């Protein structure tokens, strides 16, 4: 199988600088490299180069919203690209509303895939439950069917439709929920799992029931949208929404790992690493590495070790 | 429901200056605000003072006897009166030797109760069998009927009437026993979790077991005693005993959810938060932030979300 | 039942220099002390002393190969020597590389014992399969029966005769495994619980199944080779090989304490503490004191609590 990697450098997703300088950081810790070393084909796609809308005017209270969906919208052309081919779309980026387009993509190629999104926050916000104009915090609202018209157009957005619906997407590590957001996902009976349901079943169990859940019925293409705060801030501590008790590092790679097992990996993000946000070079050192390491679990990489075949070491 | 705080600035306990300053700290974190903001109604009943027992002198090994006995009493008072009234009770304290009293007030009212006791020890040593004269160490002793007579009468705990038994109370976190306290809680069949417990089990399954455990049969008020001490030190660094191996941020936040969610809570202990055992003001920060957090999800706060009903967000 | 404490401050099994002083640091950490206030009777039997090899020259890549061979084969003849006399043997060390002595040792005894390895790593690289000469990584290459004759004899290792098979050992804490010993284990059916295992079952299920494995025809002795990188850097980060995402120090207890619990404890080691690697006086601390404790926590030492039998405390 074949692996494209895709840098999306954007940050107007949301109010602190530095996501964007995010792929340079993981390719700089050998991401590509390390990538190379498994068992599928790498290939580099390069930084997308985002054109800077001018006089973006803030729709309402949501920021910079021209620029986001125009962003989004030549990463999903680049995405869909990719898939067409039948290569699975890495996307190294700043903030998580590039999610937007990256899903809108993926979704062209193949219609029925799955998310799991490990994040959090819920990013569920629509244009009138934002507190922040923050679009970073928005992308579920602009993928999910049962949205569609639960909030105004937004200037850039119109080319987006939504393509999956609240019964194909399972959240994981939610832990800082707003109001509406929470109202929403309650509403539209989003399938989650808190904090607090993997303390009570563990991470086994969790993925064992998301992936029933999910891949009961039909298996269909899976769509892994890493948030990078997903994990204690004591793992990777450059984010820009650093949230206490949140998942651990081994709980972290046993997703990532489990999915490698699924063999329907599809889609990846790696999202809201911010290079600039670290405290002690150490910080910043530590979430690029582990965000890494989440990536080459999906694609292989096991803890209990991994072995060429055909090759008899003895 | 009605919530009323209630401060017991106290620590003559034990030996460590610095607990009675514990309200002040968890009130600065704006605990009461944060609570104003549930969907309960809050009453702060300010901090009680209390009268110092000029030459209180040390029966055998226990020290200020006195003190604590009359400090108790004028709890146990002040928490039989709101229990009354039929509201929920808020004991934010210095030491756990005010166990004594918020509990026996409450029994008053509730004689039915159970207890949930979160620390890393049993605070079970009778006057007999304490190392230290520390009355915050036998707590436990002073209610449990099957300990009456099983130790001299103490200097101003005459007041006290053991109220609940072996059978109605549960211990969760366990780590540093003397074997005084071990032989009695094993001699009187007490049900308890130690860390090892959780470790097998989880809390999952911990919460679970208490509950039927505590609840089965009839269903009674809940009083939660939470030692601060009961979270590892790496969470709740500022306490006089420290014992790692402890609770996690999580486990701590599942526990008062569970609690939440039985709609049984009718008395809660925040102990032990010391603001002056901070070795950097992070410490401390950490510490009473933590304990705030335990306090709002006891009160609904959780980590999934929250919404207001009757109210379409969209 | 006698405990006999073996210093082995050796070090030339790996690259880095410290290792050596562990036994010194445990000691002072006040193990022995400790030790004997257990139900246990204890002799410490001194560090042994290492006569080095001159002129010991690297065979092919393997790193002082004589030196290496010689120590152990001094240390499996004091092992030895103690099981005779029916005592507990409890090997404080230097680096994992003296695993070969303390169990060729142990194994001449009780040649039907199992082997319950808790480490990072598998160390079980054959002198064909290391990428470093450190016989620290391949310890268990030179024990297992179905690797005799698959790698050249080494200079000092004469007197080694694989003593158990890859059916009656068990690996714990698996995450930095090279692909030489992937292939191993996975071709000689090695049984073992990688963090992935852990993670999945929960440390509760990790031992319950490992025991049926190891003890569930015979009941044989059991041997507890303890690597210090076993737990996560949090915990014991003064070792060579730090690896995150390990064992926390709680899963470390429970594991030392049903080990305790099924009495068939023969042999123990306790390897890599290194004191001079720690990055601040606390790391050091840190480490050694947990050391101790997974070694209290092996001969009794529970977390519920212990009391002196026959003693009426009240
Ligand atoms: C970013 C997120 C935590 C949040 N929903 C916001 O308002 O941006
Ligand atoms: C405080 C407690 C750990 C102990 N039982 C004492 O003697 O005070
Ligand atoms: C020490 C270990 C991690 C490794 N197998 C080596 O080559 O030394
Ligand atoms: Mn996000
Ligand atoms: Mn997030
Ligand atoms: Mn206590
Ligand atoms: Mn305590
Ligand atoms: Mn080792
Ligand atoms: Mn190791």
């Amino acid at each position: 199988k074949p692996i494209e990697i895709i840098g999306a450098p954007f940050s107007k997703g949301q109010p602190r600088g530095g996501v964007e300088k995010g792929p340079a950081a993981l390719r700089k810790a050998g991401l590509v490299e390390k990538l190379k070393e498994t068992e599928y084909n790498v290939r580099d796609h390069g930084d997308l180069a985002f054109v800077d809308v001018p006089n973006d005017s803030p729709f309402q209270i949501v920021k910079n919203p021209r620029s986001v969906g125009k962003a989004n919208e030549q990463l999903a052309a680049v995405v869909a690209e990719t898939q067409k081919n039948g290569t699975i779309s890495v996307v190294l980026g700043g903030d998580h509303s590039m999610a937007i387009g990256s899903i809108s993509g993926h979704a062209r190629v193949h219609p029925d895939l799955c998310v799991i999104w490990v994040d959090a926050h819920t990013d569920i916000n629509t244009p009138l439950t934002t507190s922040s104009g923050n679009l970073h915090g928005q992308p579920v609202a602009f993928l999910l069917k049962e949205l569609k018209g639960k909030f105004p157009d937004v200037p850039g957005f119109s080319w987006v439709t939504p393509c999956i619906s609240a019964k194909d997407i399972v959240y994981i590590g939610l832990r800082d929920v707003d109001p509406g957001e929470h109202y929403i996902i309650k509403t539209l009976g989003i399938k989650y799992f808190s904090m607090t349901e993997v303390d009570k079943l563990g991470i086994g169990k969790v993925m064992e029931e998301t992936f029933s859940y999910l891949l009961g019925r039909k298996k269909r293409p899976i769509h892994l949208s890493f948030d990078v705060d997903g994990l204690d801030p004591v793992f990777t501590p450059a984010t820009g929404t650093p949230v206490v008790g949140g998942l651990s590092y081994r709980e972290g790679l046993y997703i990532t790992e489990e999915i490698y097992k699924t063999g329907l990996l599809s889609g990846l993000d790696i999202m809201e690493v911010n290079p600039t946000l670290g405290k002690t070079p150490e910080e910043v050192t530590r979430t690029v590495n582990t965000a890494v390491a989440l990536t080459l679990s999906c694609f292989g990489t096991k803890r209990e070790g991994n072995h060429k075949p055909e090759t008899d070491y003895l």
